This record gives structure tokens, C-alpha cells and sequence, in this order.
């Protein structure tokens, strides 16, 4: 569910994390539309595009099972469809790690306005 | 590499997991053609899809750092993509111990004659 992935973020990006990633260019919080603004956007982008793969179960709402450890998060349990949902948010989380480097804050809670226009196919 | 993913798989599924896993259905080995046989053979062909996501680094034959530890398998390294790697790899071989109830040996060492269909796209 989005409430883990909020937490999943705040362990592998820091405490400040969850105000600067869920708010961000044209895809980052959950339902996008128009062009990834850069590399942090595609990011979620592509985690957008994963919720999409979900069909047996709710990505949003439904809870999964997973751990902390070393910086890094490890998704558990035996249920495939929720398996699959925290596998969108560990890639997602580590993707904002490798881009950190580029993360711009001119795209920090940047208005759907701008996204207004055909999105990216999947 | 293979030979790690060979490891997870004889410490998660028991000494007989390479020689029941790794040749069945039509994408437990490597560059599956055709229609995955059953939901094993489908943690194979996501298997195979992840291996393709991964870009920078080798799947197959690349080594990656990980560990065995209380019946679980973690990931680690410094390398980004090999963690990638691993990372798949765990996934597949979880995905196997949640499906056994309908491995079947009629999949096991499928020719590859009977994969010799229209593949299925990631």
C-alpha cells in the first residue's frame, strides 16, 4: 500500500524523503499523466506503469509484507499479487537513490498543469 | 551469476532444487521460447523479463553479493546493477517454494520441441 511505500521511502531516502518524492514532476505520487519531467520522474513513471501490471489486487490500499535491513528493503510473504506490488515500490525506492544525483527541486510539487498533455506509453 | 542462482534455489527448495527447477517448463532455463506451462514456469518468464531490465552488468554470468541465512535469501553489494541481478534472482526462487503445490514432473526436462510455439512478450 502506499502507506508502506511512504514508510519504504523514508528508511532508504531519509526521514525528509516522503515530502521530496511523493510530490514530484509529472508521475511521482500515484497517477500521472503527460512526459517524465527527468530521470527521478521516470522513475515513477515506470512505477506507475508497474501498478498497471497489478491486476489481482489493489497496489494503492493493499498491504504486503516486507523487512529493513542495511539501507536496503526486502519484500516477503508468500502472496504473488502482493509480492508484485511491493516489488513496484522497492524498485521505485532504489531507482530514487541511483538518480539522486539529477533530483531538481525546480520539479518539487511541480503542478499538473504542466503535465497536461499526451502521456508516455508505458 | 547462474551459479549463485543455482545456491538460493538448492538452500530455499532442498538439495534436488537445480535438477527440479532450472530445466523445467520453457523459460526455466535461459532464452525461453513459447508459452510458459503453469505458474512455475511463469516465475521463469518474469525471470527472464527482469533479466531483461537489467543494463550495464551481465545476469548470467556476473557475481553479485548475498547470503543464506535462517531460510531466506538478502541481497547486498555496492554495485547497483548486480544488486539488480540478485534481485530477480531471489524474487524467482520464492516464487517457486509459493507454487509447489502445482509443480508437476510432466514440465520437468520439457523438450524444447513443445516450446516451439509464438513466444509470449514481456
Amino acid at each position: 500500500s502506499l502507506w508502506q511505500f511512504g514508510k519504504m521511502i523514508n528508511y532508504v531516502m531519509g526521514e525528509s524523503g516522503v515530502l521530496q518524492y511523493l510530490s514530484y514532476g509529472c508521475y511521482c505520487g500515484l497517477g500521472g499523466q503527460g512526459q517524465p519531467t527527468d530521470a527521478t520522474d521516470r522513475c515513477c513513471f515506470v512505477h506507475d506503469c508497474c501498478y498497471g501490471k497489478v491486476t489481482g489486487c489493489d497496489p494503492k490500499i493493499d498491504s504486503y509484507t516486507y523487512s529493513k535491513k542495511n539501507g536496503d528493503v526486502v519484500c516477503g510473504g508468500d502472496d504473488p499479487c502482493k509480492k508484485q506490488i511491493c516489488e513496484c515500490d522497492r524498485v521505485a525506492t532504489t531507482c530514487f537513490r541511483d538518480n539522486k544525483d539529477t533530483y531538481d527541486i525546480k520539479y518539487w510539487f511541480y503542478g499538473a498543469k504542466n503535465c497536461q498533455e499526451k502521456s508516455e506509453p508505458c
